[PDB]
């Protein structure tokens, strides 16, 4: 339940493969791999009511949500969905995705907070998982 607070990067892996998935050239994938090497994470937790505010160098992008109820963010590749979130343990949640638009491989990404205090996101397209790991800044 202590989601909330601001979270610095400390590895950031498998990011390559998962953006091979949809069509990422090769140069956009470096470049890719190194902004996403660079994120920060901003959580505030109220209950089930989620603020995350996830920034790069040069992009920031917030999402706010309720756990159970659907919402609108972007796949990977930008592309509009609806989200929904569901618990799978105390600290782990998982987010489900469905394109609003045409059809295109199957994303989803989880949340969760370790017993160490970790934070690790994961971000699934088909086979394909990414992964990253946060700490408290
Ligand atoms: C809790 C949520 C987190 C840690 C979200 C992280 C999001 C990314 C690393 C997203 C990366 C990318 C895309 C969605 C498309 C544009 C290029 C990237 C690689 C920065």
């Amino acid at each position: 339940p202590n989601f909330s607070g601001n979270w610095k990067i400390i590895r950031s892996e498998n990011f390559e493969e998962l953006l091979k998935v949809l069509g990422v050239n090769v140069m956009l994938r470096k470049i890719a791999v190194a902004a996403a090497s660079k994120y920060a994470v901003e959580i505030k937790q109220e209950g089930d009511t989620f603020y995350i505010k996830v920034s790069t160098t040069v992009y920031t992008t917030e999402i706010n949500f309720k756990v159970g109820e659907e919402f609108e963010e972007q796949t990977v590749d930008g592309r509009p969905c609806k989200s929904l979130v569901k618990w799978e343990s105390e600290n782990k949640m998982v987010c489900e995705q469905k394109l609003l638009k045409g059809e295109g491989p199957k994303t989803s990404w989880t949340k969760e907070l370790t017993n160490d205090g970790e934070l690790i996101w994961t971000m699934t397209a088909d086979d394909v998982v990414c992964t990253q790991v946060f700490v408290r800044e």
